């Protein structure tokens, strides 16, 4: 995944 | 959001 919570990239 | 983890829809 989500805007400013995407731990992948 | 992710495959089979998307509480939005």
């Amino acid at each position: 995944x989500y805007i400013q919570n995407c731990p992948l990239g």
